[PDB]
């Protein structure tokens, strides 16, 4: 009757439940993935029947509030959130993604449709804030959750909201998807530190989709033209196989092979 749930709380949280976390997230993702080749793939976006197509995340923190993020298995990615009695969800690309967002916290008096999409261009200019000004840690995500409770009360104002979606978004979204975000976050968590993200972490979230076409389109491991990523401080160097990013990104959109 429901989609699976992961559970996670800031309240003394830790490097290990943060990493207990993590984990459960990547195995509740990949129940459908296809694991014969380096890296796994997420379930196939045509063809998935709708009850396999959500997960969700519950979030509490000190103040013992809780909201719910609903991720699609297909991209790992948020597309809406409930708190309270009402769900709020992205504004959704074409009729078929409209559509299987209506099996969604099917219980709320609530629902309401954004203007705007989930991706970080947009809701950097709502939260008045690029990605690289935004402090990630546990703090931050205490903070993110109250804020995006406090929605449903009238509480929280957009931008903040907006904010608190891209420190979520990545702290989960993108630690499930790249093993080198989620030792980026371990960090933070181990020494207590709230930080902005360094441009490796931004490139390899700018770069997830090209990465999951140059891996799945590779002939022998080999791409087929290079990819370019960035270090921690700034520099650039190129990618041209797959074996080099298994131990960097951990989940892939399907992508055809031809
Ligand atoms: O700051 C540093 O030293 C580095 C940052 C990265 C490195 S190295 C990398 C090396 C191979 C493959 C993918 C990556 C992702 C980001
Ligand atoms: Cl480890
Ligand atoms: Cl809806
Ligand atoms: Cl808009």
């Amino acid at each position: 009757k429901q989609y699976p749930i992961i559970n996670f709380t800031t309240a003394g949280a830790t490097v290990q439940s943060y990493t207990n976390f993590i984990r459960a997230v990547r195995g509740r993702l990949t129940t459908g993935a296809d694991v014969r080749h380096e890296i796994p793939v997420l379930p196939n976006r045509v063809g998935l029947p709708i009850n396999q197509r959500f997960i969700l995340v519950e979030l509490s923190n000190h103040a013992e509030l809780s909201v719910t993020l609903a991720l699609d298995v297909t991209n790992a990615y948020v597309v809406g959130y409930r708190a309270g009695n009402s769900a709020y969800f992205f504004h959704p690309d074409n009729q078929e993604d409209a559509e299987a967002i209506t099996h969604l916290f099917t219980d709320v008096q609530n629902r309401y449709t954004f203007a705007f999409g989930g991706n970080y261009d947009r809701l950097e200019q709502l939260a008045g804030n690029l990605r690289e000004n935004i402090e990630l840690g546990n703090g931050p995500l205490e903070e993110a959750i109250s804020a995006l409770y406090y929605y449903s009360t009238g509480g929280t104002q957009l931008p903040t909201l907006a904010r608190s979606f891209i420190i979520c978004i990545q702290m989960i979204s993108e630690a499930a998807r790249f093993q080198y975000i989620e030792g980026e976050m371990r960090t933070r968590i181990r020494y207590n530190r709230r930080s902005a993200p360094d441009p490796s972490v931004i490139t390899l979230e700018n770069s997830w989709g090209r990465l999951s076409t140059a891996i799945q389109e590779s002939n022998q491991g080999a791409f087929a033209s290079p990819i370019q990523l960035q270090r921690r401080n700034g520099s650039k160097f190129s990618v041209y196989d797959v074996s080099i990013l298994i131990p960097i990104i951990a989940l892939m959109v399907y992508r055809c092979a031809p």
